[PDB]
């Protein structure tokens, strides 16, 4: 029964102008024999052909056209909700190139175990070929990459997340350089089986290596763990690159802010969860004259241009968000940006009329079909009607507040880099680095609340594709050998510090643009604050709180730096430090020694 790749069908058909591609398409057909491959093009008749075959298997079902033209509901196994960190490797040939961030295995040892899991785990299903490309398709560089997958509503969610198909395709001609993505849900079919909407595996592998900028996942069809693009290439592989190319692959969003000069401002910056980081992506300023618009909420690819400033875009293609807590009246244009439809959603609500729902959503509907296929009633249903970690995925395009420079290839100059975090107390409302090796230092020492502060470095903790140490040490390395004056600022910012009664001193959202006020003067010299021992903060009197009602005196509490709240930051500092290993740079434990100092 075992199949040749020539005799498998669709490999007699197979575009043969990339010898490469064709020869490792073979190579792995004929391990994971699947019934048949096809190579995706990423057209309009290709999405709805696969999209009628992903309502058929019952994994999608259509919304209602009239509020979401064309767009689907998907409802995952229980097992399979969320991208599994435990799971998730960084294969280097050295342990020490891993590092203490991240999980490592031996290479010769993870291959061993994979590939006998891929022997014959694609029977009965069709194994598709998905080029794409992440970042324009006009750039210097294109980072191209083929995902092979046995997965339908991943090739789906790629057309969207990625520049997929036909164009990556021709883009990587002969014998160009692409990242090799292997996936598989593993749930090999018997002839005439039936399948399930949402197959996975107890077994479950996101392995990265980065020597040869290869991914092998298996047993998940959820997010980051299936549609490779996003975490797996755009910040671990491509944080590899970066480090060797001289560029950085970051965790960040792009904004754009126009001020009543009419002159644009770009900024980076990067959160872990929960700080309310696509709020920021798509603010609306507050203050008369100031506008916004976005280039991504998620990954930022920042190279230095010829003028030696710090360029950036976003490899991405489409948002891939979390839907519980979004709603009209925190975020409406992430609102408009879903109801232009073509979004795939899973794990959302179901409402009578063919709508969707997640907890945070307005309407208080009556009753719904919850994530789990389950009846819902309001106000009784004692459980969440979405899944707590359900996503829409939405062509970027369709972002009202979209800047149109959204999609050029040479991207976007920088003027600011922020870091944040969610801190009770301790840490204010803006910081400003006292210069570059500061900010790396700002960077690397992020803290934000755990159940208690946990670190996370850049908001890259999960997702570094090597040693951190080393990662700190290319951050320090590209603003030394820059022109200084050129170098992005950098800031470290905290919506959400806290007065003793449990207040929140800064009432945030919209209001977070006069923050942003601030760092645009600073940008232009053009506003003061006071030397503190962690950097330039601004006191009430350099923001403009002007038709703000707040109380003054909790705004200077948010700004507040306390010497002997921050003697108490020291130590968990310095543990931090320590469990970064032997790798972490002088140059950051410089700055520890210069802030222990300024301190006294
Ligand atoms: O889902 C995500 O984008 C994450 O966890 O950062
Ligand atoms: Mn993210």
């Amino acid at each position: 029964s075992h199949m040749t790749s020539a005799t498998i069908p669709g490999l007699d058909t197979a575009p043969t102008n990339h010898q490469g591609l064709l020869s490792w398409v073979e190579e792995v057909a004929e391990l994971t024999q699947p019934d048949r491959v096809v190579f995706t093009d990423g057209s309009e008749e290709e999405f709805q052909r696969l999209c009628d075959q992903l309502v058929e298997a019952g994994t999608f079902i259509r919304l209602n056209p009239e509020k979401h033209k064309n767009s689907y509901l998907a409802l995952s196994d229980p097992s399979d909700v969320a991208r599994v960190e435990s799971r998730t490797y960084i294969c280097s040939a050295k342990e020490i190139d891993a590092g203490p961030t991240n999980n490592w295995m031996d290479p010769g040892e993870m291959r061993s175990i994979m590939k006998d899991l891929y022997r014959g785990c694609m029977r009965g299903r069709t194994m598709y070929v998905v080029p794409f490309c992440m970042g324009p398709l006009g750039a210097e560089d294109p980072k191209l990459g083929v995902e092979i997958t046995d997965s339908e509503y991943v090739v789906v969610s790629m057309r969207t997340m990625t520049r997929m198909g036909k164009a990556a395709l021709e883009k990587m001609g002969d014998d160009g350089f692409f990242v090799k993505a292997l996936h598989s849900v593993g749930a090999p079919l018997e002839p005439g089986q039936k399948d399930v909407a949402w197959p996975c595996s107890e077994t479950k592998y996101i392995t990265h290596f980065p020597e040869t900028r290869e991914i092998w996942s298996y047993g998940s069809g959820y997010g980051g763990n299936a549609l490779l693009g996003k975490k797996c290439y755009s910040l671990r592989i491509a944080s590899a690159m970066a480090h060797d190319e001289g560029w950085l692959a970051e965790h960040m969003l792009i904004l754009k802010l126009i001020s009543p000069e009419n002159k644009a401002y770009y900024f980076a910056a990067a959160f872990p969860s929960a700080c309310g980081k696509t709020n920021l992506a798509m603010l609306q300023p507050t203050i008369p004259g100031w506008r916004a618009e976005t280039l991504g909420d998620d990954i930022a690819w920042m190279r230095f241009g010829k003028d030696g400033r710090l360029y950036a875009v976003n490899p991405e293609f489409g948002f891939f968000g979390v839907a519980p807590g979004t709603n009209w009246k925190s975020n409406p244009n992430a609102m408009r940006t879903i109801a232009a439809g073509n979004t795939v959603f899973t794990n959302v609500a179901l409402t009578d009329d063919g709508d969707v729902w997640w907890e945070g959503l307005e309407g208080d509907p009556q009753h719904l079909i919850d994530w789990k296929g389950n009846d819902w009633y309001f106000r009784e249903t004692e459980t969440n009607a979405a899944h707590p970690n359900s996503r829409y995925c939405t062509p970027m395009s369709q972002c009202p507040i979209l800047a149109p420079e959204w999609d050029d290839p040479q991207g976007v100059p920088i003027s600011g880099i922020l870091f944040g975090g969610r801190r009770k107390t301790t840490v204010p409302l803006v910081t400003e680095a006292r210069d570059w090796q500061h900010g790396v230092f700002i960077g690397a020492t992020l803290g934000s609340e755990q159940t208690n502060v946990r670190r996370d470095p850049m908001a890259m903790l999960p997702f570094l594709g090597y040693n951190v140490g080393d990662y700190f040490q290319h951050w320090i390395n590209l603003g030394k050998h820059a022109d200084e004056s050129k170098l992005p600022k950098v800031f470290f910012v905290n919506w959400f510090r806290r007065g003793d009664d449990g207040r929140f001193l800064w009432p945030g959202f919209g209001e977070n643009s006069r923050v942003l006020k601030w760092i645009v003067d600073r940008i232009e010299h053009k506003a003061g604050g006071a030397t503190t021992p962690i950097g330039t903060v601004p006191a009430v009197e350099d923001l403009d709180l002007d038709g703000l009602d707040v109380d003054a005196a909790d705004v200077a509490a948010a700004l507040a730096v306390d010497a002997d709240e921050w003697r108490q930051e020291l130590p968990l500092i310095e543990e931090w430090l320590q469990f970064v290993g032997e790798k972490l740079p002088t140059g950051v434990k410089d700055e520890f020694d210069a802030l222990k100092e300024r301190l006294g």
